[PDB]
């Protein structure tokens, strides 16, 4: 399983998305390694503007997650290999998401289909009011195991930057389980980095990604 | 499940839906008579006018308050499945793109859901279809219901005349297939049909793109 992402492997990603009565569908291109833990993705809303600011959706492919050579043992995304990706986003004073997203393999490019559903958000809201700023800050992913599920269960609180100063928290619970049948681990975390960019070149109403996550927490 | 439709039963109905790189979503709530056969719907795009005329999706967007007499009361697979069943079709318009459909359908407390997805393909650039040349009407059709052993469900097969504003016809081939969500006690009918009747009609005080529905349907064939 490991030894699919030794070296480049080209990623797409679809995502189906409903929130409060608007429908959007989002594609998203691009490469990405698990040896250095890089994403490169451009994401592309084929369906006019997003009504909903891109930073919310940034959230919701782990499995190009460093895991250094003393954790290799510890990589339940890489051990799948496919795997489901359920995910509760609770936006504090502000709707809810849920989400579902099936993550494999299809042939060299690795595919994250998604589908969501956005529920009881505010008009003039901080998110249906776009009053986020396009950026993102440095988050921590804590995972555990679960046994019953054959899988896993993480939490963690998103700190979404507000235009007159303030923060947004969306408080994240998540579960994975595998596809076929055939590696849990212990208590550990997930370091991410991540910057928010545009081409200058598309019309199109989009984002460009780029990411840099590696693992800690065992010694 | 015979006992559940017994009276009036409120409907909720949700379609998820994609054609040709365009989305949209309708809400749908109401009642339904099973005794009687009476459907009353009103249908709601919350997403602004859609690009698909209404009478195509009459028929993706609840066959268990169908009316079947006493006598027929062991080949209502719909009712009896009622943990719920799953409905998929496949709509072949004639010289025209087709629909996809998949749909879950059961009882959320007091009301009756069916969610649904479908995806539109190959349509064609003023079309009947994206070109909104159907006429807001719907006629009388028969649904012929077949058994399905292999898959413990059900089979249908129909097709759909769409008045068109030219004075002449768009076909729809609807292929069916319903199979139970939980495991079933559910006995299977012999060969039957549905005659139904539909009228569809607007609320004069919504703004939003919508669609009224009365529906009147009973089985027949044995
Ligand atoms: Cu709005
Ligand atoms: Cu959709």
């Amino acid at each position: 399983g490991e030894e699919l992402f030794t070296g480049v492997v080209p990623i797409l990603i679809e995502l189906d998305g409903h929130v409060n009565g608007h429908c959007f569908f989002v594609r998203g291109e691009g490469e990405g390694d698990a040896t250095i833990g890089k994403l490169s993705l451009k994401f592309i809303a084929t369906t006019g503007k997003l009504p909903v600011p891109w930073p919310t959706l940034v959230t919701t492919v782990q499995c190009f997650s460093r895991y250094p050579d003393h954790m290799k043992r510890h990589d339940f995304f890489k051990s799948a290999m496919g795997y489901v990706q359920e995910r509760t986003i609770y936006f504090k004073d502000d709707g809810t998401y849920k989400t579902r997203a099936e993550v494999k393999f299809e042939g060299d490019t690795l595919v994250n289909r998604i589908e969501l559903k956005g529920i009881d958000f505010k008009e003039d809201g901080n998110i249906l009011g776009h009053k986020l700023e396009y950026n993102f800050n440095s988050h921590k992913v804590y995972i555990t195991a679960d046994k019953q599920n054959n899988g896993i269960k993480a939490n963690f609180t998103i700190r979404h930057n507000v235009e007159d100063g303030s923060v947004q928290l969306a408080d994240h619970y998540q579960q994975n389980t595998p596809i076929g049948d055939g590696d849990l681990p212990d208590d550990h975390y997930l370091s991410t980095q991540t910057i928010l960019s545009k081409d200058l070149n598309e019309k199109r109403d989009h984002m460009v990604l780029l990411e840099y996550v590696t693992a800690a927490g065992i010694t």
